[PDB]
């Protein structure tokens, strides 16, 4: 019942409900011929809603805001970018221009800016060293170190037990690493430990492309990154 790829068109965006008060939006876009999924978040905070993550792009993001308002109809008043790649920022020129309020780290601030990528407006304190929290509205954001990039923020929604790995968390049926050329592939297993060792009760775990599952996802994304680092 969690869309894959067939079922969602390029420009098209799904919501998928989690739990009460939290969904994942889930998005497609085709790179060197090829079609990818893409999740990010969404959490209910009183009559208000924080996202998590663009939808890839700014065609796909204004379809998300629309998705957005006709399922759900409560505002978007904040967004947080769980790194600096395109999939995660590209479309945050729509959401400013929108009116929401958008966050991410300095750090992955500095890395879009260099990227050429769009910048999320306000710098999200409290987050610069491996293993540190901060309670931002109904979620929790992580820094668990290094891993698929420097900057990479891990999300916790405590009310529905809900863990957002974002890109560091590989899906199931990914067997081979995807994209890690700014991936710290030395550091990655243990942040996917500080990851296990911080929320254990999560019972939810949605990873930054396809299918969620459940905490078996860490060790899963440990043993390809592994796999990967002695290939
Ligand atoms: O494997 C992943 O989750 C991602 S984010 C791959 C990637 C990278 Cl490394 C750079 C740029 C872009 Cl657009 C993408 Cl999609
Ligand atoms: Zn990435
Ligand atoms: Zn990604
Ligand atoms: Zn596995």
């Amino acid at each position: 019942e969690y869309p894959t790829v067939s079922e969602i068109p390029v420009g098209e965006v799904r919501l998928y409900q989690i739990a009460d008060g939290v969904w994942s939006h889930i998005a497609t876009q085709s790179f060197d011929g090829a079609v990818y999924p893409s999740n990010g978040l969404i959490v209910r905070d009183g009559d208000e809603l924080l996202l998590i993550d663009t939808a890839w792009g700014a065609k796909n993001t204004a379809a998300l805001l629309a998705e957005i308002e006709k399922q759900i109809g409560l505002p978007v008043t904040r967004a947080v970018s769980t790194h600096f790649h395109d999939d995660r920022v590209g479309g945050v020129d729509v959401l400013r221009a929108a009116g929401v309020a958008t966050y991410a780290s300095p750090s992955t601030r500095r890395l879009a800016e260099v990227e050429g990528n769009e910048i999320p407006t306000h710098s999200l304190e409290g987050l610069s060293s491996s293993g540190d929290a901060v309670r931002f509205g109904p979620v929790e954001l992580f820094y668990p170190g290094a891993a698929h990039s420097t900057d990479n923020l891990v999300v916790y929604v405590p009310s529905a037990s809900v863990l957002y790995g974002g890109c560091a968390i590989y899906e199931l049926s990914r067997t081979s690493a995807g994209n890690v050329a700014d991936a710290d592939l030395a550091e990655w297993p243990t942040s996917i430990e500080r990851i296990q060792q911080h929320y254990p009760e999560a019972q939810f775990v949605i990873p930054g492309h396809g299918l969620p599952g459940g905490l078996d996802l860490l060790k899963h994304t440990t043993n390809v990154v592994k796999a990967h680092t002695n290939r």
